[PDB]
């Protein structure tokens, strides 16, 4: 929907230029909720037509740890699909 600004967003905006080299898509899920109305940090991956890849939850100790802990498993994914075709 959106993109954020902020200083721990800076490393995280560098990665942003691998996906579309990878050929995959990510979305987010946030300040979207049922009936709880809770904070959470939702992380998505799908292709174009309908192939779900995975998808991760995330909630623990503040934004540090939290987007490191995101930037990490994005990372991840990039030499696993690099290797494949």
């Amino acid at each position: 929907m959106g993109r954020l600004y902020s200083g721990n967003l800076a490393a995280f905006k560098a990665a942003t230029n691998k996906l579309f080299q990878l050929d995959l898509a990510v979305i987010y899920d946030d300040w979207y909720d049922a009936y709880t109305r809770k904070d959470c940090i939702r992380l998505r991956i799908e292709d174009r037509s309908g192939n779900l890849i995975d998808t991760s939850t995330f909630y623990h100790h503040d934004e540090d740890v939290l987007f490191n802990m995101c930037t990490d498993w994005l990372n991840h994914m990039y030499d696993q699909l690099k290797d494949w075709k």
